[PDB]
């Protein structure tokens, strides 16, 4: 048996996007998502599955139905993220007192005339509708985190489309720094407007993803799908930045804590001959976004600053882990090898004889126990699993991915990381980006067609463990690897 | 949702030799079957595993945890058997009036004298042992259905080896009618000695695979291991003698009822051409018994007799049911094809698309249905399946394979046949006679090495539809075919 | 047996990207192709497998081994293409009387004087070791099909970084008019010096290939990687005209035959109520195409006009040929589907249980009796099947593949088709353009570290249709789909 | 290039009851084993296929065509057997002057007279057939080997089914020494009628598998199936006996030599802590049979002897050899693992990833090189590896296999070792036993029903190996394990 803290919380993650539409007039056509998936050109390409958001979980009319289910299992604890482009479907008056061709966005005026003058802008029903999807949460008993940022930009902010073809005429999403002034403004609103309901708060969901697959990965299908290392660096300049400011936005309307949340791997080195390519890895991947937003250290072009108007702008950290990364040294270089990690043939099994998932990603447990420890002992700020889970409709690798990840993250507490929850991605199947409705990773399966929700055996499992505080000793032969053998290769 | 009637009852199914031994001194290796498989020739041939029972799951010594797991599921049926070799683990005095040479068993003295003076020879402790067992499964409030054979005889009334070595001068099982006579005697006795704690009785487990098997179906490594047609029907026959004078001799002592439960598979046309091929095949393998005990139809040589001591010999049926058999005319024969029912190969597919379990059976729940409304509406006696599972040590087909069959009961049940219960083949993982401890049929996985016991997510499932008496709604996706596509071809 | 007419030849295929490097010297930097594939961004997002092509074969320094083993296995047809970087590497003279803002090309000047003038800026000592090349192939006594472009431009005509960034300010290959113009004056150059090596002509290698996959297809890695419809059909109708002008300056200096080789499948309907998509298909792929180099007609805007100057430039038709195409109609649509045809998981089974390749293409034989009979029907034009193969390094399918299409082949001839040649994709290994030498297409295996050739069986196989030029009785069981069973899935 | 020395010959081994019969007029149903095969018991017991001898390839009468086809893949060397039961298929006179009840058969009195007085019995017929068939062998240019016994006794010697059924009061094989006595007087005559054909003598093919899987390995399928370890000795004694004496009895007759082809496996230890457990297993399988008939050591009881009437009676020794066996000590034990060898599962892979036929039967190469080197250096007696093959329908396999194990037989060649020729365990399809037509092991494929050969295109890779007398280098890739990843696990 493993007992966790009388405080550790278990729950779930999920995100607007993804698991809101579906249910009639819940559509939000203004996003540059929406469009980037309904465009004719990215769906003949086969940038995108052809499956529409639109017919989705339906969690934005279905809701209740939602944490129900989540009470029965004994979830403590809910990470949700609100729609930037429900409350502001419109554009908002250029802010005064600010330079576009200024690089840097050392801060952002905010007071309460300007967040009285935002709420003649904002929508009223979203509004009004998220308080009450907020306080159904609320009243269930669960603690709530709050996301304000998971991927979506509106409309008058990034025009995808245009991008993609080249045209920097446009809003241009992360790559104008006047989506990071409007986004330090978004966060300081919604904050003030929602803070009775909010219990800890989180700026953005995986930035790191946004500025990768979007300039770098193009064959992803993420927005806007241009690829230029450059640009790539230059909107993940503006999402340090855009942090920063919210983090400053929310601390002057409440006290709560903020952290961010971050897409994460553990570097595993191919050969003993490969641990700098390990620490080369983690430093480009993970360590110089958290240098930045904590230590402040950041460097324009080769030149490493010290800006303090960056320097400690985290309260937690926020980790999402998944699967594991092979690399290995190239006399001054690393490399990232297939048939490892995210780089696996789906349902088969990775160049090491552990079993894929239906997305091609390889078994880890212990990658988890890496990645904590190693945030952890660098930085001592607290952190939650924000996020873990697998692609597994079946449901015949769920429960073990489940029992032996919670048991990694019982592991990482015992050798003295302060870590506070465990959210599973995802309650129900939603909607993946680029793949569509496709990769279930739910605890709960969706009939898209009515929407209706199934309990998956490992839901059950779940519930043993969250209503227990542990994993129990009749459920602790599921820390292992699910058997390879009657699976396919 | 899918509801049964408030009085049937689900439950598990266990053998003696299966489950019993494991824990110190719970040894016992007076049977036919324990010699059978410490044989060293056997062990060389590959007859049998090499596998050994005296270290099975422990429900000797075990069983208050097996009582324990098996409340916490809900389930308040129990259908467990008496091993012969412990109560009269020496021989019995030969039994007057009575001529071996006699081929017909019209009848069995037993009187309270009788029973009385097989009160002397009997073996106290194991005695006191099994009431203690079954007072302890009735104190917990299930039903109890108690099954007098299911196969292994004590050693005076059968040497398996000298059998197989082609020496009949010596106890040789079913081939000798004294065995008959002993058995008749046996099942009065206990009847006596337990009728305070049965509900209902079973005579004997699948008396046709013992026949089957024993002296046809040489490679299934069961004893005695010679082949001979005429020696099959000759235990066949004497199985089938045994049972209308156990059933007998259970009624002198007891108003309790008495069936038999019997090895079941849904015959399958391979093609509409194959109609009649079913037809006969259900006669040669299933309605020759049953008209035998029921309608008292048999026939000596070809001579179709009507023996009125078998007449009306049963009150209900045990329906045992696996998987299917694929059948084929042959102008006045039928075939039984390779690829389909019990002859595929394991954990890939059948010839159909169908998944295979670990012991390459095929999945086919409708061949439930089939099998209770034949009977139901050929004899209209009530029923209980007795036992359905699957070998799956992983747990990936289980859940599906359990509410799937269960669905099929309640499916049969409003067709208007009475059927009382669901016996899962197994609470915990159990020795496979000649395939030990490798085909794994449990709700429960065990570890051999410490006895302990753990649940697979179906467990969680079961203990849903027992604790509800329903296919409750949030289960009811598991009534479908397991996906091929993650699993092995 | 099956046997083909004395005149009918058998060969190869081969291309000079391809194949030509891999020897010291033999390096050609000056194309889109070798560039794009160096590009350091696109090897970042994956667009190209890393590979690059100066590793080659070695074509360029070992053609005499090559021709060697083409006359062992007793081929006596070749279609080879001259590189144009190779001739003219760098930039030509602006063609004076000719205004880029001309959208057709409805004619090029070419005499004498032009190519004397050309002569001046080729690369004679590319124009001698080709020479040399065709000459060894000519001596060896094989008919020889010579394509003028086979993918690759120069750089000083398509600069595809540039393109990909959305810059249309540079060379932008078959986008603009100059490429048009160009491309007819090469042809005639090469023509006019080749004349007395040449058999027949080839202008190009499946022109659909490059207009689809480089402005739509954007995931297959190829140049410029801009997705854009209009641009598509931009370069399309650049090619087409390409092609006349091509076609008409090859004539000015030769008698000899001129044809195009085009890229095939075979559309099948996923159900018998999906006929007219199929036609559809065909049209929108393949007729739209040829109507317009042969019957003349073609469409800009919607306006169906009949430029004359296109009108009849076809004398035979190359059919290339590796698998099928499933489509379904969608009211007035009809649709692509996954899991058959090229869209198939790699070496595994399609959606229909026939086997698939290295690459993913779905084994289909009868795909070539229907392509090589409906051109044969709707245009009368005699034909080569140009390229057929499979990527298949062990070489466990294409015995069945090279037999099982060279039977379709003979069945198409029998309906009355005149096919002339049967060429399979490859004689030995080359570099499979976006995929690297991943894929190996060749008869013969190459140790890409030696440049080494060695016999795969399927060679041998071929020894005995081409030595034998029929379907020999011993081997004509290779004529049936390769056993899925013992294969993957 | 793997050169052979200049008599190394190349060829095939074949017999009779597995390719003989399939022409009209060709049926021998005189054997143990034509009735074991056609027993209803057996066949419903599933020891044997169902498939019947009788509709075999039809070597019987078309031998032609086989010679023809093995003389244009150029084969020098061919090892043919007569069947017993032909020649003489009813009984002979008692022996006068034998004793049954003797244990040992110290000799036995072949004459002129006696030769002439079994020229009596003989069937003239099968006797001339015979002669012409061996003709035409012998005019095509082929060495001859020829095999005395491969299997069958005929009837009245061995009655199989009666001893199946444990009684040992009739005809039964190799337990009685009257088999001895007429398979030494057998041989001696046929050695008599044909030395002028005969160019090399073989008493007996494998005569370990006749007493292994007659009596101890009894799920095989093969007669008399009675399980006994010691009858199994009993029939061993016989078996060496049977040679020595049959080994005088061709001396008598001729001065040609004469060797045992024995069925091997290269045992292989588990971990480095099992080479005691190899040698002990090579002793129990390989050493004591071949230290009896050369060295003259043998033990009755567990009495070490030394008769030297078995002292000094072999020439040479034919090897055959298919697969390897993994061993592990157990304290003074030896163990033979499965997942390994030939105990895998079929089309898959073996423990180790190494592929498997369509037998089951592990590829390792290197275990032929073991084999040979370890008979070389302990009887320095020259060699022929008279059988060596797999079971490959599609032909996936047996290319690598072929080339890779040739090359293993050159290897030892050059480390020392006299091995004369390499016989490809079949030209064509047979009739595998227990298995039926179901494994094909041919270079040529048999369309059992018109038996029409096919040239599989391994068959073209053998006949450049024989036609060169060496591994040429265009193929000497195939010397490496087929790619396991395109093929099934």
């Amino acid at each position: 048996m493993y007992s966790f803290p009388n405080s550790f919380r278990f729950g779930w993650s999920q995100a607007g996007f993804q698991s809101e539409m579906g249910t009639p007039g819940s559509e939000d056509p203004n996003t540059d998502w929406y469009k980037w998936v309904h465009d004719p050109e990215n769906m003949a390409a086969g940038l995108v599955s052809g499956d529409l958001p639109e017919n989705g979980p339906g969690y934005w009319g279905n809701y209740k139905t939602f944490h129900d289910n989540a009470q029965k299992m004994g979830l403590k604890i809910a990470r949700l993220n609100s729609e930037w482009s429900r409350q502001f479907p419109n554009p908002l008056p250029r802010p005064q007192n600010f330079d576009e061709s200024k690089q840097d966005v050392t801060e952002v005026e905010i007071n309460e005339n300007e967040l009285k003058r935002l709420d003649e802008y904002a929508n009223k029903d979203a509004l009004n509708h998220y308080r009450e999807i907020f306080k159904d949460l609320k009243s269930r008993g669960l603690y709530f985190i709050q996301n304000m940022y998971h991927w979506p930009l509106p409309l008058w902010l990034h025009d995808p489309i245009r991008v993609r073809r080249g045209d920097f005429t446009g809003p241009s999403g992360w790559l104008s720094t006047r989506t990071v002034y409007e986004f330090a403004r978004f966060s300081a609103y919604t904050a003030w407007k929602f803070d009775d309901l909010v219990d800890e708060y989180s700026t953005m969901n995986e930035p790191n993803v946004v500025g990768g697959l979007g300039y770098v990965g193009v064959k992803s299908g993420f927005p806007p799908g241009y690829l230029s290392f450059e640009l790539s660096r230059r909107a993940m300049y503006n999402i340090i930045q855009a942090h920063a400011r919210a983090y400053d936005g929310i601390k002057s309307v409440s006290k709560k804590p903020v952290g961010i949340i971050y897409a994460n791997s553990s570097f595993q080195p191919l050969t003993d001959k490969d641990m700098e390519a390990v620490e080369m890895a983690e430093n480009d991947n993970r360590w110089w976004f958290f240098d930045a937003i904590i230590r402040g250290e950041i460097t324009r072009g080769n030149e490493k600053i010290v800006r303090d108007d960056l320097k400690g702008r985290l309260d937690w950290i926020g980790v999402n882990y998944y699967t594991r990364t092979v690399v290995k040294r190239t006399e001054k270089g690393y490399v990232s090898l297939g048939g490892y990690g995210h780089g696996c043939e789906r349902n088969s099994v990775s160049l090491a004889g552990l079993p894929t998932s239906d997305f091609g990603w390889e078994f880890f447990p212990e990658g988890l126990y890496d990645v904590l420890t190693k945030y952890w002992n660098r930085y001592h700020l607290y952190m939650y699993v924000t996020e873990n889970g697998i692609a597994d409709d079946a449901d015949y690798q769920r429960p073990y991915y489940l029992v032996s990840h919670v048991y990694q993250v019982h592991r990482a507490i015992n050798s003295g990381a302060d870590v506070r929850g465990y959210l599973h991605w995802s309650l129900a199947d939603n909607y993946e980006w680029a793949s569509g409705f496709s990769m279930r990773f739910g605890l709960l399966k969706v009939d898209y067609n009515t929407k209706r929700l199934y309990w998956r055996p490992s839901a059950l499992v779940y519930r043993e463990i969250a209503t227990n505080g542990a994993i129990t000793d009749e459920i602790e032969h599921l820390n292992s690897v699910p058997p390879v053998k009657p699976l396919r290769h």
